[PDB]
């Protein structure tokens, strides 16, 4: 099987705004993440054909990654912090679905997590 297209980044036909809580989740939470050490599986999307993974895309229908979090941010594809906020918490939830309990990356997605909800509890104020 092929890996799918990875999910869209720039898409002109939606609105485009940037905001506080945009920002601050680019420049600091996506920042923050990008640099742990326990970051790069998370860095782009799941390459199942590379990585000899063909139940992957079987069961994972929302796929993402913090490759196309950036991006999403970078092009303004999300109005509403809420939702790059779902969407890393759909990245991390795909991570806990394929992978067994104590797995070493549900443990490494497990610590990226931690210091996510930590940096989201210190969003600056909306317009
Ligand atoms: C499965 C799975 N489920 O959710 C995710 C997310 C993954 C995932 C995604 N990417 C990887 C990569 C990976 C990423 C980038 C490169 C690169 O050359 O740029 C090379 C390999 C390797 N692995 C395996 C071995 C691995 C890595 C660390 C710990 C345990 N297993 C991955 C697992």
């Amino acid at each position: 099987g092929m890996n799918p297209p990875p999910p869209e980044t720039s898409n002109p036909n939606k609105p485009k705004r940037q905001t506080n809580q945009l920002q601050y989740l680019l420049r600091v939470v996506l920042k923050t993440l990008w640099k742990h050490q326990f970051a790069w599986p998370f860095q782009q999307p799941v390459d199942a054909v590379k990585l000899n993974l063909p139940a992957y895309y079987k069961i994972i229908k929302t796929p993402m990654d913090m490759g196309t979090i950036k991006k999403r941010l970078e092009n303004n594809y999300y109005w509403n912090a809420q939702e790059c906020i779902q969407d890393f918490n759909t990245m991390f939830t795909n991570c806990y679905i394929y992978n067994k309990p104590g797995d070493d990356i549900v443990l490494m997605a497990e610590a990226l997590e931690k210091l996510f909800l930590q940096k989201i509890n210190e969003l600056p104020t909306e317009e």
